[PDB]
């Protein structure tokens, strides 16, 4: 009954827009919010139908490792407690 | 008896990972993360002394497939009152 | 046909030279700056495509003569709306 | 008669609560605060006498050691403008 | 019609103060702010005359050199929008 | 004649330290503390020129033994009024 819950995080803000904008390409997937955390670390969270979050963290992670480098690109499919719990800040 | 867990990671996607393993493998309250520079999160959890140690393990091993970990710790009685220590 | 466009640096001064610069080189507005650490910041553009494209390209230029610029890139039409995407 | 001043600098937050949880243990030893300074570095700041304070830094240092890097120990046994001109933020 | 803005960058902040004094000397510039950028990099922003400010930034960078680093120093004659346009915060 | 007074430090303990240590050693008023990444801390006093000269250097040699210094450095009249130069 959650939200999926995605993640790509990039060295660069460029590339977290530029993962941004694919990611919500697919009118299945909610942007969620960026967070800054450091050495110019950023991190695009998404929310959506596990299938959808996973395609679309996919295509993110794709289209920014052509414009700074990728750090991470993660899948929480069944989140435990609410996506709300478990996030710092939209 | 009542605790505190810390789970240190280099990387957002790591903690966020690290945070949600901790609330499933135990019966375990998360506190909260804390940024602290570097890309350098810190996930916080409270909970029984045995609950808190089972969770951090599991939440820096769900963390260490996503990131860097750089710290995994329990405090299994903070000395002023649970929280009082916390800054958040 | 709308568009983002983005030149990063590091060092403020190399991403004003840059935003200097493209607001010169074409009918392209300038929609802010962004710290992320490190004395990265990510200058960004709204407009036509093309013009943002010269824009970008313009401002990558004059930047590199000042500090270092770390990336350029051009987004010709963002997904949600053209800044719905930016967090500014 | 101004209260002494004890400060264990970690990098690492978690080596930082360690710290002050193993300061705070004895009762005459109040905690003033944490301070972040960036790249990681956390600085732990306590008040007390300065009997207690020496203790407590040197108990704080030591249990920090074991859970991150401690990059300062020090005590000010008899700060010079009061303990709050000195100091930043609680 | 448009005034010059002048800019020295320095990693260190006492640099960065050495630097705004230094170009402040001359009664003709004034000195729009500080700003903070990240691992000690701060960056004095003046704006005034062409000449003035051309003078103030070769002064204000020379006596940085002898406090700590110069990262940048730069002049941009005539800004392309208004001044505040282009600058993020004073 | 009223000046100014620095030192940057790497690490916070070190710059309570010289800042400790610079009230102490002359009739000098301590403005305040600024951070500005990756450990740096500015410690900033006024006063007499003679009397800044001897406490920055009283508390750069007092905070050398904590931690790193970065900078120390007196301005001995501010060209502007001797706070209008300081952004804090």
């Amino acid at each position: 009954q959650q939200e999926a819950l995605g993640m790509v995080e990039t060295k660069g803000l460029t590339a977290a827009i530029e993962a941004a904008d694919a990611m919500v390409a697919s009118a299945n997937v909610m942007l969620v919010g960026y967070e800054k955390i450091g050495c110019g670390l950023v991190t695009v969270i998404v929310r959506g139908d596990v299938g959808a979050v996973k395609a679309a963290t996919d295509a993110g992670a794709a289209a920014a490792r052509n414009v700074g480098e990728v750090k991470a690109v993660h899948v929480i499919p069944r989140p435990h407690t609410d996506v709300e719990k478990i996030l710092p800040k939209g």
